[PDB]
């Protein structure tokens, strides 16, 4: 099913809805390898013991990130009507992040390219005004959705990944404007005031702004405004950076659980 795989995944508009059935589906192959991995029959009791403790953990973790996959509408969703914008659903935005701490830890946490790389350049702060309110007042235009998605095309899976697992750490984790807001997750369930540019130096940076953008995107509520007579202007750039950036973050996901798995069996492969 390698066609099928690609042919999901890179599908074309992907919904909220399909986050939650990746974790899913994901969770199943856990299970399964699980019961799989429990069923062959010293030394090598003990790394079957391991691997299988190993494999509880990612599945509980996925199953957190599972349950707070709730929402429905696009990924992309693009809002230009004032009353259509909102602020995300701060329970999907912390649980979704938690669930990938959780991912992440189970199979280690800090590795890879989890860094060591000019992570700073102001260039795309501008992304935040998708971060606001629509029509009338609001700030988001043809330009931010450029932000936004170039912001997603200068960083990684894994960079974006540790933005959002280095997130779920932090203590200020409600929703705040543009102007205030310090990490992703305060970023991407957002505020009623809307905002402009993001203001803190602690996001301005590429894989914190690509952060809050995949969190918007996967979460319930989890839009992107733009002005009146903008939507059909930036509606594909923002569109197509909510999708990257998800994409982006999973497929890391996929790569991260898939090498843990791997080295744990290899590990009873051995003894």
């Amino acid at each position: 099913g390698g066609l099928v795989a690609e042919a999901f995944g890179f599908k074309s508009d992907p919904k909220k809805s399909d986050v939650k059935t990746y974790f899913t589906t994901v969770a199943a192959k856990l299970e399964k390898t699980k019961t799989d991995l429990n069923s062959l029959p010293t030394a090598v009791e003990g790394a079957i013991k391991e691997v299988s403790e190993l494999l509880d953990k990612l599945v509980k973790a996925v199953k957190t990130a599972e349950g707070a996959s709730s929402g429905t509408a696009a990924i992309g969703e693009v809002v230009a009507d004032a009353d259509a914008a909102k602020v995300a659903d701060k329970a999907s935005v912390k649980g979704i992040a938690k669930g990938i701490k959780e991912i992440v830890e189970a199979a280690g946490g800090s590795e890879k390219l989890k860094a060591v790389a000019a992570a700073k350049g102001e260039n795309n702060k501008g992304a935040g005004k998708l971060f606001g309110k629509a029509g009338a007042a609001a700030h988001g235009d043809s330009e931010a959705a450029s932000k936004a998605a170039g912001a997603v095309s200068a960083v990684s899976g894994e960079q974006i990944l540790s933005a959002i697992v280095t997130a779920a750490d932090a203590a200020e984790q409600d929703g705040k404007k543009p102007e205030e807001a310090k990490n992703p997750i305060a970023a991407a369930i957002g505020d009623k005031d809307g905002g402009a540019e993001f203001g803190q130096d602690e996001m301005k940076k590429d894989d914190q702004i690509a952060a809050a953008i995949a969190l918007r995107g996967m979460a319930k509520d989890g839009k992107f405004a733009v002005k009146d007579g903008e939507k059909e202007k930036a509606e594909g750039a923002i569109k197509g950076a909510a999708e990257s950036a998800v994409r982006k973050v999973l497929g890391a996901i996929t790569g991260l659980i898939g090498d843990a798995v791997s080295s744990g069996l290899r590990k009873v492969g051995d003894s």
